[PDB]
């Protein structure tokens, strides 16, 4: 498998990780609803794309386990837990449901661990001994329990304490016409089996639970058969319990089911179920394929292992098989006599093959040179990998890259090439993880925005940006500093601040008639101190009367007043507040405007006072300057002191 | 075949589709008025235009093909369904006859297979089998029976439970006198005998079907005749059923009439009926050229494949014979001794020839590097081949391409040459899918809008351009970032942005008698700053006064009222609307123009301001502009400054 595929695959997993979280957001605000349909609903959504997910080509796995994570970080995880072992949850059953397929889909060894920790396995393992009123609550339950029998012995132990071997055993006998039960039963005795210390297996097998797999393994589905045959194989590993294993009569199925199978056609059958299989159950299996074992086990973990092997190849992880050591055992198995197994481990050999050079880090700014140097040979510029470690080329260095560091200090001439390699190189950029370096999760934001603008992640972060900045980046900034060039790119970030939401300094307030003179003198004398005053002269839109008369007084700091004779008269009885003056004082005292009358020589207040209307009645006891025109000039000071404080 | 007409194809394919698309749309339209003529009238040029597609010359197989296709991703196939087999649709036969007709042209294998898949089958059927009330009832009937009769054998199978073919037989001797009823009915029984079991056929013969394909062999239309012989000629294929056939003459007349025609010559009579000839026909016909069978099935297998290799020689699709084996048993054919057949073989092996070394895909940016060489080569560059090889070019980077790309990188000289490989490189552009990375159909967009625009998508696509956003672009944008420095072409996708969206632009209101010649110089002044102003005095015609006033009104933004000595008069305790300034500005209102009165130099408002109507009262509230002759001009700015904002 190729380092451009290497690249793809991160970059898909990256991708589609983002994708999923928010669609999984989505799904979760359904289920926060805590309405039963929305519920029901967001768990169905999170279902088929949790199913769409496993059926994902390759990174298929990983994208699986980096959203059971997401789940536990969301804290959804803990709210599916709690939302399915709550007994409120009585209220409509198929919410029960949807949460427990849901829950069935994300019981990844991390989430199990989880429920292990929060101590909620033997709640969920009793909920789902509840779920057992059609085929459909039995196999989910079936599933469940042997989900939480893939946890390790001391809690399949533990869960022994049930007896829910009887409810399976029960499960099973009600409805075997669903081959999914007997799938789901003979799961979880496979699991239970593989994860339970001796004594813990006696107590299974004291539930006549080789006769049971007899049973199982004597049904037409080969899914059943295998797992039936992992169970029987598991006990028969144990030497005391081989004899309760031929008095069941299951190891003379066990060959001759394998015989009749292939292991990468049977792959193709038990895809399905394959999803989810993980290293610690293969670790477990692995003593299954020792000289020490029945020839039967030998055969069915043989088998079993050449069937990994085959899924392990599409996902490139067969390095599983040398990390837990397994490649020896199969080479053991495929010397012995025993020519079933012997067969499946030589075909298993076949499928291992050899070594990646390099896994890269998704933490691409870590790389070596070394690691640069693989890079570039793979992606088809092996003649240039002699330059690059020349210039000794480094993870950091290679996302600095431009055209004319490879014109001039790679030497490499055609255009072409380098459209290519940079092409490359904007995918790698896009596809790397940052998180080795970005507090702020900027990169996820990016990501979240669209996905392609991950490219600019390493630049702006060196740049010193991070995702609190965002809002406070001119285009400039943008364009030139963090280097987005492409205007469409900007327009999709500026779009994020766009949506990221949701001055005067002096008003005069006048007579129209009289204040006329002293209020636009005080306007023009105020723009010589570089004060910005506004009044109505000269100045009025929008065609309905122009709500800036209040709009402009909200917005300035200061309010000044101009008092002329009888500037007030027609402020008396305005308890309609229909006089303008009125309006603008009104809109200063709500607003706490910093008001100044400003008294013409000749005013004086109306006699009438108590016929001022008492929303602006203040304005008799008001602060404010003696206008005389002997004196502009102190007038004027006063009037800045006023303003100035 | 050249790739220069693997290009025109694609490109007449994609132009002519996208048009269709458009114009059965319109129809569909008509169709969904859900009115007989409509119906009728759509169905028509439904099916006109099916025709003119199943005429044009190379393209009319896929054409057809993706059409049928666009019907039922539209749901037309759906609805059409529907307005066929409906029991209301008993008001118009007509209308279930249109609608008919265009099924038939529509009836590709994915349409039946649809048919069959929602259970319409039987329905069709029956409704089929009631149109019978005329010979143009009865040849469509036999039409959509027959083509029923080309999905695979269970469908045909489960169509015999109708016993429709005693009603096929009775529809043929009712209408004997009618070539295409013979046709349909020939045509119909060839179908379900090539598309049924041992068991159906056994049925079918059961009908006396060899002594009436006898009859139909002796009729003069040699359509009916050469479908005639296929039916005879699948029956003979059969070893129970040759004697069953040979209580006829049919096997007499079989060989005899292959003898007095050509297949070349058939194919150009046959054209009509030649139309919509499936692989999986072809597949099922392939058994009758086998040394196992007759000769007279053996020669009219030869025959028809060799006219099918004429069909599919001209529609470049002769690589079907090599897909289906075909091309073997033509050889053996032209080995035997049967000299007839031999002879057709021969001449089928003949047309045959030789494979094209890639068929293109559509989707270019798919393209690797041997794709665009041969692509290079084959539009007449082949000596920049090895260059182009050198460069590492591909599809993506092929859509990339500058002529300075070409002049440096591939050194082609040659302006000329340059501005020839550009031509080419635009028809591919134009003519390439991007489906394959265009989430949102920007290149369907683009096509409707005009097809040469086709051409910038790929390049505004890899800036991250998409449907939604294209409102929102810029001249500079577009012209830069998008590349599209043709400002024809901007200016058409700026048409598109206007019609996004959706004359007089000011209104002048006056009192007539003194708005007058101040309200003229109002007119005058707004049409030297470039409004187009009008007046009550201008637009009033040939009917009621309001009835030509106020329509001025909507049209307008912007309302102007001169406010005068009677302006506002005739307003007051005017609560029936009879004063035409009432019936204007309340009309301004109603429209929320952005109306501004103008003062003249001695104006007052009304004191008795309550005595004007409230629907108009608001005006005394209103931003004007005092009009001071002396100050014309910069009134008139004011006045600008109003209506711009």
């Amino acid at each position: 498998m190729s380092n451009t595929e290497q690249v793809a695959m991160m970059h898909t997993l990256k991708t589609k990780l983002s994708k999923y979280q928010a669609m999984m957001d989505k799904a979760f605000e359904e289920i926060a609803k805590v309405e039963d349909a929305n519920i029901i609903e967001g768990c169905t959504i999170v279902r088929k794309l949790m199913r769409k997910v496993w059926n994902t080509p390759k990174v298929s796995a990983d994208l699986a386990n980096a959203l059971c994570d997401y789940l536990r970080d969301r804290d959804y995880f803990d709210k599916l837990i709690k939302m399915f072992i709550s007994p409120n949850t009585a209220a409509c059953d198929q919410v029960r449901m949807e949460c427990g397929k849901v829950l069935e889909e994300c019981t990844s060894s991390a989430n199990l661990e989880y429920i292990v920790n929060k101590s909620y396995t033997k709640k969920i393992m009793i909920v789902a001994m509840k779920l057992n009123k059609t085929p459909d609550q039995q196999r989910l339950s079936l599933s469940l329990i042997g989900n939480l029998f893939k946890h390790s012995n001391a809690v399949s132990l533990s869960l022994i304490e049930t007896d829910v071997i009887d409810h399976i055993i029960l499960t099973f006998k009600r409805a075997p016409e669903c081959p999914d039960i007997l799938r789901h039963a003979a799961l979880a005795l496979a699991n239970i089996l593989l994860y339970t210390c001796f004594e813990g297996k006696k107590k299974i097998i004291q539930k006549k639970i080789p006769e049971w797999l007899f049973f199982l393994a004597s049904q037409a589905d080969d899914v059943t058969r295998y797992y039936a045959c992992i169970a029987v194989c598991t006990i028969v590993s144990v030497k005391e319990f081989e004899p309760l294993v031929r008095k069941s009569d299951t190891m003379k199925l066990v060959e001759p089911f394998l015989q009749v199978h292939d292991p990468a056609t049977f792959a193709r059958d038990y895809h399905k179920y394959a999803q989810g299989n993980t290293k610690e159950w293969l670790e477990r299996l692995l003593p299954m394929l020792q000289p020490s074992r029945r020839r039967e086990a030998r055969s069915v973990a043989a088998f079993h292992f050449t069937l990994e092997a085959t899924i392990k190849k599409e996902q490139n992880k067969l390095d599983v098989f040398q990390e837990i050591g397994a490649i020896q055992a199969l080479k053991e198995v495929a010397s012995s006599p025993d020519e079933v197994a012997a067969k499946f481990a030589s075909e298993a050999l076949t499928v291992i093959g050899e070594e990646v050079p390099y896994k890269l880090a998704q933490q691409v700014p870590g790389w070596t040179c070394a690691d640069v140097q693989y890079w570039v040979k793979k992606i088809g510029f092996e003649e240039y990998v002699e330059k690059f470690a020349k210039q000794m080329v480094d993870g950091d260095l290679l996302l600095q890259l431009t055209e004319n560091d490879l014109k001039h200090d790679v030497g490499m001439i055609s255009g072409l090439h380098r459209k290519r390699f940079l092409r490359e190189l904007q995918t790698l950029k896009v596809a790397a993880d940052y998180s080795s370096v970005d507090e702020s999760n900027l990169d996820n934001f990016l990501m979240g925005l669209s996905p392609e603008l991950s490219v600019y992640t390493y630049q702006m972060l060196t740049n010193g940006v991070n995702r609190s900045l965002l809002s406070s980046l001119t285009d400039e900034m943008m364009q030139n500093a963090c280097g987005i060039t492409n205007p469409i790119h900007r327009l999709k970030l500026t779009q994020a601040f766009e949506t990221a939401k949701h001055q005067i300094d002096v008003f005069i307030s006048y007579r129209r008639s009289t204040g006329n003179q002293l209020a636009s003198l005080i306007k023009v004398l105020l723009q010589l101190r570089g004060y910005r005053v506004f009044i109505d002269v000269d100045k009025l839109y929008a065609g309905k009367f122009d709500s800036s008369l209040l709009k402009n007084i909200q917005a300035a700091k200061h309010f000044i007043l101009v008092l002329t004779p009888n500037s007030l008269d027609r402020l008396l009885n305005d308890d309609n507040c229909e006089d303008w003056v009125h309006k603008e004082l009104k809109c200063a005292f709500e607003h706490q405007k910093n008001i100044i009358p400003i008294f013409d020589t000749a005013f004086e207040f109306p006699t009438k006072e108590d016929q001022i209307p008492n929303d602006i009645r203040m304005i008799t006891k008001y602060n404010g300057v003696k206008w005389v025109h002997d004196y502009q000039d102190a007038c004027m000071a006063k009037v800045v002191r006023f303003i100035t404080g």
